[PDB]
């Protein structure tokens, strides 16, 4: 069988929230079978747990935020993209603040911290969600779609009227290309002109060339340039993988994004969940037959 996975050992990371600018401690802890991903705010008294599920998504303005009453966990998408890429089903995510650390702006440091500690396969089948029919959400010129596909594929299109914006479309098939090599290192991006407005709203407070691609009026400000020729659209793919992982199970299908973001990604998940005839929970007794393959633990 394709087994569920958790962490072999507890791992720790320190960083700052991209939007809050606040120092934060992140701890990833091994979790038992069928736990899912659960956030734990250890700076609160009492401590608050927020399961990483589509129903707990409260805000989608700049990042995906989880909410439980008056308690929040901001910018969960890059850590969840790393967990989805590596096939982590169960984990406790302890945070000392309301925002996950931005690290270098990509999923790269999270992928490394997890792979350093290593993965533990658990004696229970991994549950997948197969897309049986097309599900789509549109709002204005923005669109987010699930199409049946025997594997996992992400297609994305962005349309920025800026001189820096190169390849604005990309399609990644996870049967042909690894998450680690092709997507994990794609950093988040911001426009210098927006950062001014964002900081007046207490947003992007921790943003810098150290954790983001910073775009000027005509070029990338970062001394060392880009990690990929199409790093902007590859980061949008990284975000969709993370937002989609809030479904709580790995998807077997194709995601297509057209100028979409966190808000529409969550709306698509909400529509899929509601449209129960569009999907089915499946397990694979033989990994040789399975449409999605994961790296050895
Ligand atoms: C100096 C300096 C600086 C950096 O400042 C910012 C400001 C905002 C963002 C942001 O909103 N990013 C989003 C993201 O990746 N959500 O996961 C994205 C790409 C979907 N809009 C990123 C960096
Ligand atoms: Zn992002």
């Amino acid at each position: 069988m394709i087994k569920q996975r958790t962490l072999k050992n507890i791992i720790r990371a320190t960083g700052v929230g991209l939007h809050s600018g606040e120092k934060v401690y992140l701890t990833l802890k091994p979790a038992p079978v069928d736990t899912g991903i659960v956030f734990c705010r250890t700076d609160l008294d009492p401590v608050v747990e927020i399961p990483a599920r589509a129903e707990n998504v409260g805000e989608t303005t700049m990042s995906t935020t989880l909410v439980k009453g008056d308690v929040k966990v901001d910018t969960v998408e890059h850590l969840l993209s790393a967990m989805a890429g590596l096939g982590i089903d169960n984990a406790y995510v302890e945070l000392s603040a309301s925002e996950v650390p931005i690290m270098d702006g990509s999923a790269g440091p999270f992928v490394f911290l997890i792979q350093s500690a290593g993965l533990q396969e658990q004696e229970a089948a991994k549950k997948f969600i197969r897309i049986k029919r097309e599900v789509s959400v549109e709002e204005g010129d923005k669109r987010a779609v699930f199409v049946p596909f025997d594997g996992f594929k992400v297609s994305f299109e962005i349309d920025f009227d800026h001189p820096v914006f190169r390849t604005q479309q990309a399609s990644v098939d996870f049967s042909s290309t690894s998450f680690v090599k092709e997507v994990s290192r794609a950093r988040t991006f911001g426009f210098m002109r927006d950062i001014e407005y964002l900081r007046s709203q207490n947003l992007a407070l921790g943003g810098s060339v150290e954790n983001a691609i910073v775009v000027d009026e005509n070029r990338v400000l970062n001394e060392d340039g880009l990690r990929y020729e199409d790093e902007f659209v590859k980061h949008k793919i990284l975000d969709a993988i993370g937002d989609l992982y809030l479904l709580g199970n790995s998807l077997i299908g194709e995601f297509r994004g057209f100028k979409s973001g966190h808000a529409l990604n969550n709306q698509l998940l909400r529509t899929l969940i509601a449209d129960k005839d569009a999907w089915e929970v499946v397990t694979f007794e033989d990994a040789r037959t399975a449409p999605i393959s994961y790296m050895r633990p």
